[PDB]
This record gives structure tokens, sequence and C-alpha cells, in this order.
């Protein structure tokens, strides 16, 4: 039994920005859940954060979790960005908001209140899952049902 949830996760976006796509499973104790949708015109970016999300979004109980991930968005995020905005207010010094401050701040809420440990993959060539997402992701590019909201495209 996945004795507390590995988690895989991707995402596309076919041109900057156009539609977008994110990828990921979460394998639940044994099983595995799947986790896909398209976007009509959004980013890479806010496609990976998307997926770290969600996947976080479902988990009902307390998990202790592994979110593997290949993003160099979501690490330079996580290991170094994130620390800074929490203590400043989630605004530059210039006093002017953060890009993308709106999926951000709701990553941050499933952050904090399940235990992550991220391992971050170059991964690429690595675990069928970094590739599974992939695919994924690609797949809901290609069909785009919704709107991101989000993306504000400017400021
Ligand atoms: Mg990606």
């Amino acid at each position: 039994m996945l004795k507390q949830v590995e988690i895989f996760t991707d995402g596309s976006c076919l041109g900057n920005p156009g539609p977008g796509g994110y990828g990921a499973i979460l394998r639940y104790r044994g099983r595995e859940k799947t986790f896909s949708a398209g976007y009509t015109r959004t980013t890479n970016n806010r496609m990976e954060l998307m997926a770290a999300i969600v996947a976080l979004e479902a988990l009902k109980e307390h998990c202790e979790v592994i979110l593997s991930t290949d993003s160099q968005y979501v690490r330079q995020g996580i290991t170094q960005w994130i620390h800074n905005w929490k203590k400043r207010g989630w605004k530059t010094a210039d006093k002017k908001p953060v890009k993308n401050v709106d999926l951000w701040q709701r990553l941050d809420a499933a952050l904090g209140q399940h235990q992550i440990k991220w391992e971050w993959v170059k991964g690429h060539a690595g675990h069928p899952e970094n590739e599974r997402c992939d695919e994924l992701a690609r797949a809901a590019a290609m069909n785009p049902t919704l709107e991101d909201t989000g993306y504000q495209v400017e400021v």
C-alpha cells in the first residue's frame, strides 16, 4: 500500500499563452486517480502549479505526500520565492503583487495541511508517470474545455 501518497505532475500549454493542459496522478493508498483538463488559452507555469494544486486539493484526510514533479517554476517557487512572499505579503518590494499570485496563494493552502516532500525530477525519461502526466497535458491541450480566468494577460 502507498502508505501515504505519491503524486505525479506536469502540464503543457501549446503557445505562450495558448491552450494549456494539466497532467497528474495521485496513487491513493493503492489504485490511482488521475487529473486532466483543457484551458482555452493559458501557460506552462499556471498548468504545473495548477496541477500541483488539484492533486493536493482532493486529499480529504491529512496525507504525507510525495509530490514528484519536473518543474523549475514550482521548484524555483518553493525552495526560493515563497519564503520571501509570506514574509512580505505576496508583493514585490516594489509593493506590486506577484504574477500568478492567484494560483500561488492556492497551492499554498493545500501545502499547509499536509506534509509535503518535493522530489524535483530532471527525470524526463523517468518514472512512467512523470511522462504519463505529460501525455495527459498534451492530451487536454488538443481538447480545451475551460477558460483560465486567473490568467490575466498582464500586470
Ligand atoms: Mg510541464
